């Protein structure tokens, strides 16, 4: 099945500024802000739709890793979608997880990031722990990037 | 005179975790998250009340620094107060600035950071540019530490 969940994250950061950090500069930000994440390397691609990246997090004894595919980037509507297509960080019960982000405008020139996470299960059931852990991990990357942009006016 | 402005900041971080971050680990966190803050040097003290710190920042080609004294740290009430007592970063119109921070219980086991900025002016007027810059700098330090804790549950 395909299980979809949605959250909204208001932010004081302007859409265009948050969108650029989310889509062009997140490879440099995420490793800086998240301790565990050691590196972000491009496996194939030029940064646009279709690019595959390997993100390595130090722990789980020595390591862990996940592979992300960028599915879509739409500057006009501030939509950014990516999938976790593999890696030890993708639970065995799942085919893939997709994150769809859209930055709506919020009060005071801020943003409201609508984040929908879709779980592509192998079967008919979705574990609660699997759902919760993946949502936290995806929300944490959004926050790492948004928090960085807040703390660094002009970067 | 003394001009006091207060703002509230909801957060999903629990009071005890955010309090620990703000008062024990901010010295390490702040220079990692905020690009222009070059360093945090303890001038005197061990980090507790009474400690004096020199925070050096760097813009365009321009360096500037400010001296912070930790005024109070009350763990039971989650109050953390510090003052900016001098430095090229403190405006000539001011004697000092005092940030009074208090973490209230928020919904979801999260918290509400109530931050009060007190400007101790040499005269009877406070410049708008001076008020906004200081208020932004101070909110930035709070948000930089909070963003870091959200991104790293277990640092």
């Amino acid at each position: 099945g395909v299980f979809a969940f949605e959250d909204e994250h208001p932010s004081a950061v302007a859409q265009a500024k948050l969108f650029k950090a989310l889509t062009k500069d997140s490879d440099d930000i995420i490793p800086k802000v998240i301790e565990q994440i050691q590196s972000v390397e491009i496996v194939e691609g030029n940064g646009g739709p279709g690019t595959v990246k390997k993100i390595t997090a130090s722990h789980g004894g020595h390591t862990s890793y996940v592979l992300h595919k960028i599915d879509a980037i739409d500057e006009a509507s501030f939509e950014y979608n990516y999938s976790i297509v593999g890696g030890t960080g993708l639970d065995e019960s799942l085919e893939k997880i997709t994150f769809e982000s859209k930055l709506l405008s919020g009060p005071d020139g801020g943003s409201i990031g609508k984040i929908k996470v879709k779980f592509h299960t192998k079967g008919d059931v979705l574990s609660d722990a699997v759902r919760e852990e993946a949502k936290a991990r995806g929300t944490g990357l959004f926050k790492a990037v948004e928090g960085y942009v807040l703390a660094n006016p002009n970067y």
